[PDB]
């Protein structure tokens, strides 16, 4: 038993960074067959980024001028094109360990693991979630830019985010690698506020069933809650609705355990309304959000790739 | 910026993890070169564990008796021995992907990654410290037992820990890999307790600088203490004594901040004394002793391997 912030083993993802050099810029880009894919303001000056017309700013650009390194091996260029706010660069070799994967672009409130990056080399690995504001609190820093988040799953790699900017909060803003940012946000350096930010209620949910798993139940309680009801309570804390969607998806938990979804919502209710009165829950004294049902599952039952 | 509990790499270890099985008994071992490390135990029947005579059950063994599996591939075992609490298979074929490595024995208080692993299969990484009473608190399911724990350090993987087993309290205990326990336990099933654990209290420090490091400042006061004052504190609240190695161990993130030790000691003081004010630090709500002064310096740094 245990439970901790758990991340996905890295090494697949390891096999496909790249170091890539436009300019005096150097960040990460992800090597996939033969097209290595990086944030497209690689191509920006800091002039360049007060006002960039990335379109021209490409056009600009040679086969050339993007040097790309895997590890010490030079990757010749042989195309260079954008997608939304990736840049696709063409590459003469195709990585022999690119694993099977998808690109996904991931739901608020879903998790993944970050490779941070620098050079093309791995610095750590730790798990993040996709805020409700399309935000992430990450740990990036200067030349982390193209690290990538993903998932796996029997050796299926699902990249989800790549990441391209720190905002002035301190929080962390990307695309998914199509180069669509989550949230509004944009490549230029230029005012934009991200949202208020909410608790993932089911989120919550989940880790209070990890914690009865693992013989935390001191917060069980016998009152029952409706849905609506529960959703008065906890959006004047600040949580996310919960819609019977959730509810559902907590069903394998709530069959393991014996408890009802919505004896659970009770619970929390006397939580959100009463706090841990000096206890601590899986050794937390706040309530955590950032861990799915699945991610409760995939833990407690030792699912490997 | 921003700090996460951050794990290393995990790839140079994935190459090494193979399955080890010994009558209906199977677990994780780690290939270096030509042999495989795994627990002992391994060789116990349920009975066996009761009482086990591991040099007995050792010599009843023959080489036929462990099945070793590298992914889809059968390793051929042409020798086996024990070394303390740990087998060690000698196998017809060398690991091609073995990393640079030494075999270490960590300190009490300094962390390192932990790769969970089932049939020989990485499951997901995570960061473990120590405990001052030599347990970990970890994420350990049945079939978990010879994944290993490691530091990363410039090029070399120094692994210093092997799982084997969880105490009845829910902590888990291993052995270096020259399979000597952690702590004063034993591989038999018989009564074994951790002794009471203690904070530890330069790696708070160590995170509390962190937090500086990332604009967190609300717990800085003007005031200063000395190093037995501060220590009269400490014993008050189940923290270890700071001693001036300690002190010293905490210098550059001091220099890199211009908050002298003492004064951050000032701070703790007054964190221990009147509470954490409704306020977070990096996002906790208690104060946190699993990072260490290097563990920082490796994240703020964008250390790479
Ligand atoms: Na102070």
């Amino acid at each position: 038993s245990g439970f901790r912030k758990m991340a996905f083993p890295s090494g697949k993802v390891e096999g496909c960074m790249v170091q890539v050099t436009c300019g005096t810029t150097t960040l990460n880009g992800l090597w996939l067959d033969d097209v290595v894919y990086c944030p497209r303001h690689v191509i920006c000056t800091s002039e360049d980024m007060l006002n960039p017309n990335y379109e021209d700013l490409l056009i600009r650009k040679s086969n050339h001028n993007f040097l790309v390194q895997a590890g010490n091996v030079q990757l010749r260029v042989i195309g260079h094109s954008m997608q939304n706010c990736v840049l696709k660069l063409k590459v003469d070799t195709a990585n022999p360990k690119t694993p099977k994967y998808k690109f996904v672009r991931i739901q608020p409130g879903q998790t993944f693991s970050v490779l941070a990056c620098y050079n093309g080399s791995p610095s750590g690995v730790y798990q993040c979630a996709m805020r409700p504001n399309f935000t992430i609190k990450g740990s990036f820093l200067n030349g982390s830019c193209g690290s990538v988040g993903f998932n796996i799953d029997y050796d299926c790699v699902s990249f989800c985010y790549m990441h391209h900017m720190e905002l002035p909060t301190g929080v962390h803003a990307g695309t998914d690698l199509e180069g669509n940012f989550y949230g509004p946000f944009v490549d230029r350096q230029t005012a934009q506020a991200a949202g208020t930010d909410t608790t993932i209620t089911v989120n919550v949910l989940a880790w209070l069933y990890a914690a009865v798993i693992n013989g935390d139940r001191w917060f069980l309680n016998r009152f029952t809650t409706t849905l609506n009801d529960f959703n008065l309570v906890a959006m004047k804390y600040n949580y996310e609705p919960l819609t019977q969607d959730h509810v559902d998806i907590l069903g394998p938990l709530s069959a393991q355990t014996g408890i009802a979804v919505l004896d659970m919502c009770a619970s929390l209710k006397e939580l959100l309304q009463n706090g841990m009165n000096g206890r601590t829950i899986l050794g937390s004294a706040l309530l955590e959000d950032e861990f799915t049902p699945f991610d409760v599952v995939r833990q407690c039952s030792g699912v490997t790739f």
